[PDB]
């Protein structure tokens, strides 16, 4: 079926939970043996969210190459994403090592450091220009260059220096700051505006390594971001845009990381975002 009318049909019939459970039942199951090794227990935030062995990002280190991060490679859309958990106190250096080694231009953050009165990820970037951060375990230096605070999101320019080689690179940090503590946003307009700002920066384009996107577990809000982006790109590429099937795209992405889209409300929000986005792209 098309998307916008499938949408009103699910709303009128109140069957979002049944649609979502079908997705969960059909999703891929692949091994995640490296994630479960005892030496990696303090490298995982949640025991039930792990990268598959076949798609996990490897650190260029011979001691321990493990990070909780996955490469999502969308062949028809010609887009790739790295989805990862929010960094932990003992993985902030690994996180920036990955950004460096994978040649990423941008980092997309969809959570606040504290939500619901608890810490959802480490404070992993510097908050003042004159107070830079040094990660001694991976030999990197990180400096805040500029910050632009808007009503729904903040963009930061960061300088990452590899202290071994003295090479430097400019990294863009895109921080969506207004996702509610509970539920999903009422309108997708600010989320879509944010996606378009990430696109306009070059961070999603083939001349760079894959964008790094995270929330707290790296599967819920993060899944919504890449699912909406890929669906909108396919609608622009195909002769028949009404052939794009958001449930089939989501099952393809779940071949590369488990659990993408955590609730039926997140699934409904993803449909809403793609539907509204397809009108702005042209023109209705
Ligand atoms: O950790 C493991 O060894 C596994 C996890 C999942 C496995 C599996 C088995 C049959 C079909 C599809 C997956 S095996
Ligand atoms: O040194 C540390 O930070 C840690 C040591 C052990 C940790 C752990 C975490 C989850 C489950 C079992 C152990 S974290
Ligand atoms: O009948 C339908 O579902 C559609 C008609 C046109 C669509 C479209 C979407 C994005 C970009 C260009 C066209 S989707």
């Amino acid at each position: 079926m098309e998307m916008e009318k499938e949408f009103e049909q699910i709303d009128k019939s109140g069957s979002w939970a049944a649609i979502y459970q079908d997705i969960r039942h059909e999703a891929s199951d692949f091994p995640s043996r490296v994630a479960k090794l005892p030496k990696n227990k303090n490298r995982n935030r949640y025991r039930d969210v792990s990268p598959f062995d076949h798609s996990r990002i490897k650190l260029h280190q011979e001691d321990n190459d493990y990070i909780n991060a996955s490469l999502i490679k969308m062949e028809e859309a010609q887009r790739s994403y790295i989805l990862t958990q929010g960094p932990l106190p003992n993985t902030v250096g690994h996180f920036w090592e990955m950004v460096w080694e994978q040649k990423s231009r941008g980092v997309v953050m969809l959570n606040r450091v504290m939500e619901k009165g608890s810490l959802k990820c480490a404070q992993y970037w510097p908050q003042k220009e004159e107070k830079e951060m040094i990660f001694e375990d991976t030999n990197l230096k990180l400096t805040l260059i500029s910050e632009d605070i808007k009503s729904y999101y903040t963009v930061r320019q960061l300088e990452l220096e590899n202290l071994t080689t003295q090479e430097t690179r400019e990294i863009l940090h895109f921080h969506y700051t207004t996702w509610p503590d509970f539920g999903v946003p009422e309108s997708p307009a600010s989320f879509l505006n944010f996606l378009f700002k990430v696109r306009e920066s070059g961070s999603l384009s083939p001349e760079h390594g894959p964008v790094v996107v995270h929330c707290s577990a790296g599967i819920g809000r993060s899944g919504t971001f890449c699912l909406a982006d890929t669906c909108l790109l396919l609608m622009d590429k195909r002769k028949d845009p009404s052939s794009v099937d958001i449930k089939k795209v989501l099952l393809e992405m779940r071949k590369f990381r488990m659990g993408l889209i955590q609730t039926a409300d997140q699934l409904r929000f993803s449909y809403l975002a793609v539907i509204e986005g397809a009108k702005f792209i042209m023109g209705d």
